């Protein structure tokens, strides 16, 4: 049997301190409703705008793994139980979104009570869930504002983007004429949005928005009044504080080329704003970058309390393959 306290005595090393996590990436006593089977909404993680009919494939302790109906298990995807990012059947009609049908289907064609009947399935009920849009939104953030933000996809840009929806207490950031498979959401103390004009003092060049017309010119106040958009104001931006982690610290992550198991990891290196975890006993050519605040990463214990199995630390040191540290 593995135990997080015998292994800190064997390598005389301590943990990610509980304190350094936030609330929902450290809460353990929460029950996870989900069954296989249950049919329910979310957004496309690949694709954050768009709105899909997802189906409970598997569970795993405080986490489901989601399938896309109607399309490839390969799309398949998992999120924990406290996931923002999925809603109860029937949301997206009450809260005025569009739905991505079931491959195989027109939009008109969709209904919640004729589908279940086609499927002789169930939907996960309502309080099985955690956002189903009746919470408070995010103070000075309303659908149209622009402000600048750092193009995840293209870490080196900061670019003119829009708020184009809020959902309980985050909102969804746009690239001004940009796809939105570039769209992701935020919440007031995200360290990739900044307020208009924070470019210019900073001396970062800014990206404007796609085939701007004379892109080298591009002046804010002439933009705002060509769209007679407001600008997120200053106030509204709270800045998150960098984050505590220090490298050796042990904590869980989630697999990255096997989502499905976690495994006991350590801070390799770290950012203002995301560490880089490795995990014991394997090489460093799968470390890799995450943000501080993502979903994925757990302090040490999470997995027994949840449970969800944890793989301990891969054994061989450098005479197994993948091994050496
Ligand atoms: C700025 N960022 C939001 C989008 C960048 C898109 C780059 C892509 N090669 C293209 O030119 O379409």
């Amino acid at each position: 049997s593995w135990s997080w306290e015998s292994y800190l005595e064997e390598q005389k090393a301590i943990t990610a301190p509980v304190s350094l996590f936030q609330d929902s990436q450290a809460v353990t006593h929460n029950k996870n409703g989900f069954k296989l089977g249950m049919k329910l909404e979310g957004i496309d993680p690949q694709h954050p705008s768009m709105y899909f009919i997802l189906t409970v494939a598997e569970v795993c302790g405080y986490r489901l793994r989601l399938h896309f109906d109607g399309y490839s298990e390969c799309h398949d995807f998992w999120v924990n139980a406290n996931s923002p990012d999925i809603h109860p059947a029937g949301w997206f009609e009450k809260t005025g979104h569009k739905l991505q049908p079931p491959k195989g289907y027109k939009e008109e064609e969709f209904s919640w009570s004729q589908y279940l009947r086609s499927t002789r399935a169930q939907a996960a009920p309502k309080h099985l869930f955690v956002s189903q849009s009746h919470s408070p939104p995010p103070l000075g953030f309303q659908v149209g504002m622009k402000l600048e933000a750092v193009d995840r996809m293209n870490p080196s840009l900061v670019c003119v983007a829009s708020v184009t929806d809020v959902v309980d207490s985050r909102f969804l950031v746009h690239f001004d004429n940009w796809d939105d498979t570039y769209d992701y959401w935020c919440d007031p103390s995200s360290p990739y949005i900044h307020p208009v004009g924070w470019c210019q003092k900073q001396g970062k060049p800014l990206t404007p928005p796609q085939d701007y017309p004379d892109p080298d010119n591009f002046c804010w106040e002439k933009y705002l009044e060509e769209t007679g958009a407001s600008a997120v104001p200053t106030w509204a931006f709270k800045v998150r504080p960098p984050h505590s982690f220090l490298v050796n610290m042990k904590l869980e992550a989630v697999d990255r080329r096997n989502p499905a198991l976690i495994r006991v990891a350590s801070v390799e290196d770290v950012e203002d704003h995301r560490i880089k975890i490795h995990f014991d006993g394997w090489s460093h050519g799968y470390d890799f970058w995450i943000d501080a605040d993502h979903p994925d990463i757990h302090p040490a214990g999470w997995c027994s309390k949840t449970g969800h199995p944890l793989q301990p630390p891969l054994g061989g040191g450098g005479s197994a393959p993948s091994t050496g540290g």
